[PDB]
């Protein structure tokens, strides 16, 4: 769902302020994080990826290193409104992100690299919202 992946999306970006006294980052993300879901865009900026793994610490969905918590990752869907299988179907393509991403010892790289290939696959679905 569009309106569920919105949910999620708004969501996931409550932290974000509050990362920010906390890693200190720019207008830069500020435009990334607006345009997420607008189909082509492509995130260029290495500090987009620092944040969203600041958000993600934040919400008990990655580790200390950047593993996804598989549990935690669906509690936070389920929280925001997805039913047990659009959670479980989210989950699986984080996942398969991950296995396809290539090892980095940078983890905002490694971030913004199963961010791009997440959003990918939720165009593929049509579950990108107009944040609108
Ligand atoms: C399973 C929940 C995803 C919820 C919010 C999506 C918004 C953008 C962040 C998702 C991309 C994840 C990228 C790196 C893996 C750490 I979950």
């Amino acid at each position: 769902s569009q309106e569920v992946m919105k949910n999620l999306s708004l969501n996931f970006g409550k932290a974000l302020d509050e990362c920010k006294k906390e890693m200190t980052l720019t207008d830069a993300i500020n435009e990334d994080f607006y345009n997420f879901w607008k189909e082509g865009y492509e995130i260029k900026n290495r500090e987009t990826g620092c944040a969203i793994m600041c958000l993600s610490t934040k919400l008990n969905m990655l580790d200390p290193e950047g593993n996804l918590h598989h549990g935690n990752a669906m509690e936070f869907a389920k929280k925001h409104g997805a039913d047990e299988t659009m959670a479980q179907q989210l989950i699986d393509i984080v996942h398969g992100c991950e296995k396809s991403t290539p090892a980095n010892d940078d983890k905002c790289i490694w971030t913004l690299g199963v961010a791009t290939c997440f959003k990918a696959e939720i165009h593929k679905l049509n579950w990108a919202p107009s944040m609108d």
